[PDB]
């Protein structure tokens, strides 16, 4: 009655190809503690914040343990993933064996095969079979699942907890307009009837990556040459104008020059905030909007947001979870790598690294 | 019974060099209405505002009439300015003859020999007479009174309307320390009992001006060379750390560089407040500031703020008054420039605005 699990750990920190391995480990599934169970991963993304805690420059990391049977100690990798329920103690009611699961907080280690935890560690989220038996008309896939805890919350809370927008009248602009957040800003935008504008950096299926931003809800997308252009500011007053309403909030994961584009854009009395920087360029605002177009500029860190609100947690969650079952809510589909003892699973994480530029990356198991 | 006046105008925007002219005028002195008052200038300073409204580059700015007499719309010049009134009329109770008044209002039009006006478009100062009645060891001066409505406003309300200082212990940043609001912080942190660092550029007599900035309140000051360098950087924590207080907010006039550099010694939870900038320095700060330390940056013009709100700007300004009168606030000197009729009004102002970097420019009358 023993199962043998894998994990990729670090000794050290550093870049991923040079410091990661696969570890061998045993959980013991007859002698569990009144409030344990026992997970089996299904499957976990890589996310920029996972590879910036392996790098050491992430301010937020798990400890270094030797829990896992290592020589010397060793901290595991990933923070977000989907697990299935495959056991639980003799005090567990809130879990039973097949509930598809979520970590409740960050540094759980997601890049492995099994974990061993109390049931508070863990969100239910409701398993295909479940949602067909209760009539929903869709349930969670895969992918779904293993990414619904961070990007979909993120865009949600940046869109209704700071500025209130009027429906059919206000706007907001955001930057990197193909990333994940962006594209789920943009679904929720046109469920809640806000208008939009996407900014996004040109490329060579321009036409086809346009088409598809606004089936899925933004309402004009600009690429990064018309967001430096003076003269285009009298077209975008115009849109602004014709709804009747005002540039409210603007959304910055990029910096630099394009920081400063969106910013202008906006009516009197705006907000910006930022949450992430993939140019690596500081944010860039003229003196001139915080003076006479009283501007003001903030972060987001949905971590730090959430730490002791947990009735706005769960109330975030269960309107994404509502809106994939009801099939309202679409994610970006990932790269999946399935992992079958072939290849050592660190190899399979570090892959999804270095290809990290062709897409999101998923690990399933 | 008739008074001949002269205003400085302009029928369009452009360089006070080429716009400006000084129309004649005349104000009946025996026809007033009972709400009515006629003052007399005795000085009025050229600020930066009043050159960029000249310009039209100032979002605020009086309206082109034909009151002067003139065959065209024409704008006066100049937003504060110290008065004495000559008289009122007969309902006419909270001034009389011999008070000094500043007006209540931006867009008066200042630079000028003499104005009609309601009543309740001026705010009486006490005069050096009454002052002394009073029993106070000081009266106001006429550069104290002419420049009182901008700069010590600036400063009072940057420092106690936004965040709350905990007296004896917290601490504020400032670049531009040598500038005229970056003094008048120096004095009013002392009064209230804030910490504070000055950020100044360097120059030959750099200890004469670092003892003279501390004499004013400043707790401690640097070169702008050492707010960017690192190997600076950590001194400064202690200072912080001795007081058993944090720096909370960062006063911002300079943009670029500097303005990174302030706002990287704030602790978690800072403030910045953006009221100046040189000409290209957009506000620059780093990406991780703003999402791991939850800082926050927004701007300050004293114009928006007082707008509809008399009851701070009156009781903002009883205070610099009493602490003029008691001897716990100094002014910057002005070079003054005395207008007795053999040259024309607009060029003492023309002046004025050329020598601007010579200091401060007051024309008395
Ligand atoms: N603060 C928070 O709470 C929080 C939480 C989670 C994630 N985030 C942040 O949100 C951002 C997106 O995460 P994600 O999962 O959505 O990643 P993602 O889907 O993989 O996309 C990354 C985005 O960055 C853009 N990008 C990359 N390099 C760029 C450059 N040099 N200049 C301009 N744009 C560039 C990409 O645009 P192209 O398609 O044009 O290449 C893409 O839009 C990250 O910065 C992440 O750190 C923040
Ligand atoms: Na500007
Ligand atoms: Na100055
Ligand atoms: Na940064």
């Amino acid at each position: 009655h023993m199962i043998t699990a894998q994990a990729v750990l670090y000794t050290q920190h550093g870049e991923p190809k040079d410091v990661l391995f696969t570890q061998s480990f045993e959980i013991d599934d007859d002698n569990l503690a009144p409030n344990e169970v026992i997970v089996k991963t299904l499957g976990s993304p890589v996310n920029p914040s996972d590879i910036n805690q392996i790098q050491g420059v992430y301010p937020s990391k798990p400890a270094k343990t030797t829990g896992f049977g290592t020589t010397e100690p060793a901290a595991p990798c990933g923070n977000e993933g989907l697990f299935e329920v495959i056991k639980v103690g003799s005090n567990v009611s809130s879990l039973e064996a097949g509930d598809w699961v979520i970590p409740s907080h960050v540094n759980f280690g997601t890049w492995r095969t099994h974990a061993l935890g109390n049931d508070d560690d863990f969100i239910k989220l409701p398993n295909p079979a479940q949602s067909k038996a209760n009539g929903k008309p869709n349930g969670l896939t895969i992918n779904q699942g293993a990414t619904i805890s961070v990007n979909p919350l993120v865009a949600y809370l940046m869109l209704t907890h700071y500025v209130k927008l009027t429906p059919g009248k206000d706007w907001f602009i955001q930057n990197g307009g193909t990333s994940a957040v962006g594209k789920y800003a943009s679904q929720i935008g046109k469920l809640l009837n806000f208008n939009s504008i996407s900014v996004i950096r040109d490329r060579p299926n321009l036409d086809e990556v346009v088409a598809s931003l606004k089936e899925l809800g933004a309402t004009q997308v600009i690429t990064e040459d018309q967001n430096n252009s003076r003269e285009f500011g009298p077209t975008i007053k115009e849109w602004i104008k014709q709804s009747g309403g005002e540039a409210k909030l603007a959304l910055n994961c990029v910096g630099g020059k394009s920081s400063t584009g969106i910013a202008r854009k906006l009516n009197n009395n705006g907000l910006m905030l930022t949450y992430g920087g993939m140019s690596f360029q500081p944010v860039t605002i003229p003196t001139s909007l915080y003076i006479f177009k009283n501007f003001t500029s903030a972060g987001f860190w949905v971590t730090e947001l959430l730490k002791n609100n947990k009735e706005l947690k769960t109330s975030t969650l269960n309107q994404i979870i509502a809106w994939y079952e009801e099939g309202k809510l679409t994610d970006a589909k990932s790269i999946e790598t399935l992992y079958d003892g072939t290849k050592p699973l660190h190899e399979l994480y570090q892959d999804g690294v270095a290809n990290s530029k062709d897409g999101k990356q998923l690990i399933t198991y």
